[PDB]
């Protein structure tokens, strides 16, 4: 359970993201795909992209980055009271998209890196720890839904 002070640190940096949701989503997906190429393989939509320049030039990738970060922002702004938002996401990622929990760890690392690059003055260690806790809570709660459905592994 995050404290109120931890949530404030999380949402204070997240308010900085929402000024350029699409730029952040591009940086985060690109980092994810470069760092963990098995992730790119889960998107039939993106698997033709073979270079970082092609990734940066894809408008469809930029659109998906906004989809991802819009859903994550709505979950973070619930400060843990996020059951209604996670249900459908856990269900589609477990049963349709077939995304292992481990890849949610990977995208959490990319999010943290990109926030540190773009917002260092609002993403010192206290805020990095709080955002780590928030993303761990996200993963923990998705993992319990996966386990229900037979996908925790
Ligand atoms: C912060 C974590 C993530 C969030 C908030 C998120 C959110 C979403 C949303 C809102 C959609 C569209 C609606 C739906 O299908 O449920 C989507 C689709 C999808 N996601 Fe995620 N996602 C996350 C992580 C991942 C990761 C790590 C992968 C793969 C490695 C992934 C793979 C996919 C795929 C394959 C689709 C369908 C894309 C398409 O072909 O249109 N997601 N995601």
């Amino acid at each position: 359970v995050l404290s109120e002070g931890e949530w404030q640190l999380v949402l204070h940096v997240w308010a900085k993201v929402e000024a350029d949701v699409a730029g952040h989503g591009q940086d985060i997906l690109i980092r994810l795909f470069k760092s963990h190429p098995e992730t790119l393989e889960k998107f039939d939509r993106f698997k033709h992209l073979k270079t970082e320049a092609e990734m940066k030039a894809s408008e469809d990738l930029k659109k998906h980055g906004v989809t991802v970060l819009t859903a994550l922002g709505a979950i973070l702004k619930k400060k843990g009271h996020h059951e209604a938002e996670l249900k459908p996401l856990a269900q589609s990622h477990a049963t349709k998209h077939k995304i292992p929990i481990k890849y949610l760890e990977f995208i959490s690392e990319a999010i943290i890196h990109v926030l540190h690059s773009r917002h260092p003055g609002d993403f010192g260690a206290d805020a990095q720890g709080a955002m780590n806790k928030a993303l761990e809570l996200f993963r923990k709660d998705i993992a319990a839904k996966y386990k229900e459905l037979g996908y925790q592994g």
